């Protein structure tokens, strides 16, 4: 594989060039500016990426190794990158408020960077500028390629080392062409084979995994979310029955999503999976609980105590397997086979590795479930209401599409239903529970703006709810953004 | 006075929107049942008669009108089971069929005094909610086919001597794009009725007739701060002046500023003589830990009957009692000087009396107030924080309009908050509060409603205000239930 080096002068957004350079379908690791020289070399990048940061080049220790600029492969700077990377070959940099950021209009000239990307006219730019520290005086063997007013050297290229030096974020999306500039300087500029592809890994990564176990028996506890989900997947084609899984039903799943676990591996994969219906268990610890911390508290530890147990009684295994992932990681020995991917390229590997997309591509579902989507006490009742209402408003989003043919369910990051014990009056009159409706989109950044879903499919879905239902007579929608609000209600 | 249409009600369910429409044609008109004596009916002179539709069939039902009605020398147009009814007794015959049936149709017509140069997308060519029940089989005497369908073959007919009309579809309902117009037709034109009837052509004859009725004695009247008994009371302030006592009670269940909004409109720029009763504290107590909802309007409405008996009592010399009594409502004397109005002529009324158009202008209300807007039990503390809430979801509505410059507040039929007594989390740190729900409605002319579809921008900008401004609250929902299967309050 093609590698890119990415190194982390602690901007908040640094993760995002990682992820673009994966969505080049290049491979790329993200390490702290200070990893030594022998490392890197070791390492061997087609190409490194600098990333940006709060801190100022000239009163910083934030200082990689400057033998990288003696590689002989491409660099490019990001903001604090381009900073160091001029401060180091022969430039000035001129002081400024580091946290300053906002809209700017980029003009360009023809470069190897640059060439062909424009937004509204020709080597034009519309970026997500940083307003800060900013190069002043070119480092030597560079150009301007790209300028603002307020910022005469938004852009620099060095043509006979290949170096380019950035002042904007192109792995924010609202640099529009900030993906195109990325995949030019990793695709083109540095040469890097996009060969980094799920199908591709699987057959590396299932030998990696027969080397590692051998002949040993792994556990994997399946939570039903998505990673554990593709890491069974992964091992149980690597070393087939030497792998077991349990799985815990703690009765606050959606609906249907033990059978439909159990049937896609214990059924059609023939994975052993040790299936424990713990409901009533769950239940009777929730019992006259309201408070939504110890809700959380409770479940946690009580999932922790039905897994330890299981795992007491699986003696001949010596690993036991986790779906860890590469945000995570940026006496059983730790089997992590997804350690070096972010959730997209998972998603990706269970579809590849055969699991089917309606479990592999859904909503995360919170560890404590449908347990903090039921406001105050927890009781069967109200979980068998609040699945069936939830799964009316997940059909509706999955069967309605936007104009390019994309389902509602798609076009959000997460979308459930929240039951609320209160009473409301009906029509012969009628008195029952309120369900409320929440469906986000998230950013990049933490934050989620509640989905502008279509009138129609809104009221489409209250209707069935108040008539299929029985026991809810009302269905709210949240209108409520994150910040202020949470996605989660409790 | 004034040109007047009379109609005859035959049953059918949506008879009042005649009504309607003839009064937003600017023409007076009563609603009477089908069996007004014929000397009543003379005594009302009308300049026409319209018979309504009806669910019962001509040939098998005792409702039938005085046949003399055909003798009068004035117009008549009978809807429906009234052209049935025309048909049976005018020399021709009507099939039976299912009363209960009704859809869309295409009518084609022949030029007529009734219809023409009325037409939808081709001429002599109607979109009509037609009746798919009893229908005429026969012409009656003198009359001529005007208009038809595949299926009904008399879906209109004239009798041009006589000015007989009748149709076998609603021209009530909207749903018949010129159904409107066919009435006016009728009423202006046919029957010449002049559009006279305006509030500001009211006001003199009511005025006189209040002062002929009460003369000098004294009049006690409650202000409940809904529009209909602001209006009545700025009218009687009008006919008699000091004469007139209001009596506004505060249960602590009113909106914000509601107490100081009737005071500073009557009692300052009027002179109108208020009795400010403040009862917020004695309905709290009464209303302490009680959260059955049915159990709430018992209390609140009981309690209130209370308050303002004790008021009224005080108030020796009076011999009148006024109220805001309106005319769907009839379809100590009592004085009612708006039994003939509709809601939206009281509006305009109030607007013609001097009465700001905010106070006029204003959704309705319930008599419970926001203790039916408070689930379960019902405390100041709720109350202060729903009061905001809702304060603030009016002022958006009132400050955002549509693409032909009217506000959300004017395009919706009720708008209100709803306080939730459960708690949400929120955040930097976190916090845990309750929740609220708007609720927004745009109600039919057949008793249901749909939810408002707010624009999202509005939504968004509702819940980010409430959620920041009022301490308490953290979340907001929109409630995205219609009518039916839900009703407008949540209690």
């Amino acid at each position: 594989q093609d590698k890119i080096l990415i190194l982390d002068f602690g901007s908040q957004v640094t993760r995002l060039i990682a992820r673009r350079v994966r969505e080049a379908h290049v491979y790329c690791e993200l390490h702290s500016f200070d990893m030594p020289l022998d490392e890197i070399k070791a390492f061997n990048p087609k190409g490194i990426i600098l990333s940006g940061g709060p801190n100022s080049v000239y009163e910083s220790d934030y200082q990689a190794d400057t033998g990288i600029f003696d590689l002989g492969i491409p660099v490019l700077g990001i903001c604090y990158g381009m900073q160091f990377m001029a401060h180091h070959l022969g430039g000035e940099v001129q002081p400024g408020n580091q946290r300053e950021f906002g809209y700017a209009q980029v003009k360009t000239i023809d470069s190897g960077l640059t060439r062909g990307i424009q937004d509204d006219a020709p080597n034009t730019l519309d970026v997500w500028m940083s307003h800060g520290d900013k190069v002043s005086k070119l480092p030597d063997g560079f150009a301007v390629i790209g300028d603002t007013p307020s910022c005469p050297i938004a852009m620099m290229e060095n043509t006979e080392k290949q170096f380019y030096g950035i002042q904007f974020h192109p792995e924010v999306t609202h640099t529009k062409q900030g993906r195109a500039l990325l995949n030019r300087f990793v695709l083109d500029i540095c040469g890097a084979q996009p060969g980094w592809t799920m199908p591709n890994y699987i057959e590396e990564a299932v030998a990696k995994i027969r080397e590692q176990v051998g002949s040993d028996e792994v556990i994997l506890g399946l939570s039903g979310g998505v990673d554990s989900s593709v890491a069974a997947a992964l091992i149980h084609r690597a070393i087939g029955d030497q792998l077991t899984c349990v799985f815990v039903d703690h009765g606050l799943l959606r609906l249907n999503e033990g059978k439909m676990v159990m049937d896609m591996f214990a059924r059609n994969l023939g994975v052993k999976v040790i299936h424990v219906d713990a409901e009533g268990q769950f239940m009777a610890k929730l019992a006259g609980v309201t408070d939504p911390e110890k809700k959380r508290k409770i479940i946690g530890a009580e999932f922790i105590e039905v897994f330890d147990a299981e795992e007491k009684k699986l003696t001949n295994a010596k690993w036991l397997a986790q779906g860890t992932i590469y945000p995570d990681v940026i006496k059983l020995k730790l089997l992590e086979p997804l350690r070096d991917l972010f959730k997209d390229e998972v998603r990706e590997l269970g579809v590849a590795l055969g699991l089917p997309r309606e479990m592999v591509y859904r909503h995360p579902f919170p560890g404590p479930g449908l347990g903090v989507r039921i406001l105050g006490e927890v009781k069967k009742e109200y979980a068998d209401l609040l699945r069936q209402a939830d799964d009316i408003f997940i059909q509706e989003l999955r069967n309605t599409t936007d104009e390019n043919g994309t389902s509602w369910y798609d076009l959000t990051s997460q979308a459930f239903a929240v039951f609320l014990p209160v009473k409301s009056v009906g029509v012969g009159r009628t008195y029952d529970y309120v369900v409320a409706l929440r469906a986000v989109i998230t950013s990049d950044f933490m934050t989620a703006h509640w989905a502008e879903l279509p009138y129609s499919l809104l009221g489409r879905v209250s209707n069935r709810i108040i008539n299929e239902v029985k026991g809810i007579n009302r269905v709210v929608y949240d209108v409520s953004g994150k910040p202020p609000a949470t996605i989660e209600w409790e």
